[PDB]
Order: structure tokens, then sequence, then C-alpha cells
């Protein structure tokens, strides 16, 4: 069982921790709580192989730049999830890209673009534009709805396949 280190990134309001709880113990929370450092270490069966996923929900607040740039080199699987409730999240992607690539020292990284909050009637970002920006990054775009548990498995299964492709 290989341990995969995952780092969740995104703006405040997207509910990163909520997305984790809905996957780990499969529970949804409406309340928001400022997370700092933890480890949602759960084993998942992918392609018939049970792997250990070390999902770490990082602080969405810009008050730990030192700690952030510290072990950012250990960030294997970056979880970039954006919401349609905020259009700025579509711009924040570029900021994250420059931050990640800089510490990764590589332009090639197994990552996917997932859009959540598809249970909201307000769509500030369309599918065409979403896929377009994803293509410019060389990453696949998938729609995910944590609230109704849709596309969660689909997006996760493909992600692992991409990572293994980069590894071997
Ligand atoms: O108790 C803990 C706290 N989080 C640690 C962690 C470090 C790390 C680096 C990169 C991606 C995910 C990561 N998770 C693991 N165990």
């Amino acid at each position: 069982m290989t341990e995969y280190k995952l780092v969740v990134v995104g703006a405040v309001g997207v509910g990163k921790s909520a997305l984790t709880i809905q996957l780990i113990q499969n529970h949804f929370v409406d309340e928001y709580d400022p997370t700092i450092e933890d480890s949602y270490r759960k084993q998942v069966v992918i392609d018939g192989e049970t792997c250990l996923l070390d999902i770490l929900d990082t602080a969405g607040q810009e008050e730990y730049s030192a700690m952030r740039d510290q072990y950012m080199r250990t960030g294997e699987g970056f979880l970039c999830v954006f919401a349609i409730n905020n259009t700025k999240s579509f711009e924040d992607i570029h900021h994250y890209r420059e931050q990640i690539k800089r510490v990764k020292d590589s332009e090639d990284v197994p990552m996917v673009l997932v859009g959540n909050k598809s249970d909201l009637p307000s769509r500030t970002v369309d599918t065409k534009q979403a896929q377009d920006l994803a293509r410019s990054y060389g990453i696949p775009f998938i729609e995910t709805s944590a609230k109704t548990r849709q596309g969660v498995d689909d997006a996760f299964y493909t992600l692992v396949r991409e990572i293994r492709k980069h590894k071997e």
C-alpha cells in the first residue's frame, strides 16, 4: 500500500473540509471551520489496488506563507477544486499554478480540474470556458457535486490513473 500525499487548495467558501468529510466518513457539514493541519488518511481501492490517501486540508487564509512554502515540495496530489459561486476562483487557478510549478520545478504534473457546487442555480462559469482553461494547462476537467455525491468517484478514479501514468 503506497501512501499518496494530497493537498487541497482553494478559496474560502468552497468548503474544502466539507468535500473531505463527504468522502472520508461520507458526511456533509454546513458550518465552516478554519482548518490548519490534519490528515484525512483513508485507504481507497483503485484499479483493484488499495492505496492510502493522505488528504491534507491546508489553510485557505494567507497567514502561513512560511509553512506553506516549506513542505510544499512534498505535495504530491494537488486537489484544485473551484466553485461556480465565485468567479474569482477561476482566476485564482493561475496564482496557484505559478506557486505550485515554482516549487515543483516541473511543468508536467498529474492533476485534474474539478468544478464543484453544481447544486447551486448560479453558474458564473460555463463548461466550455472551464474546459478551455483546463486544456491550456494540459489537465482534464470534470464536474463534481459533493452535496448530492455525484462525480466524486468518477473524478477520483481518473485522477489516480493520471498520477500512476506520470510515475511509471
Ligand atoms: O498528521 C499528518 C498531518 N498531515 C501530514 C501531511 C503532510 C503532507 C504533505 C503533502 C501532502 C499531504 C500531506 N499530509 C500527514 N500526517
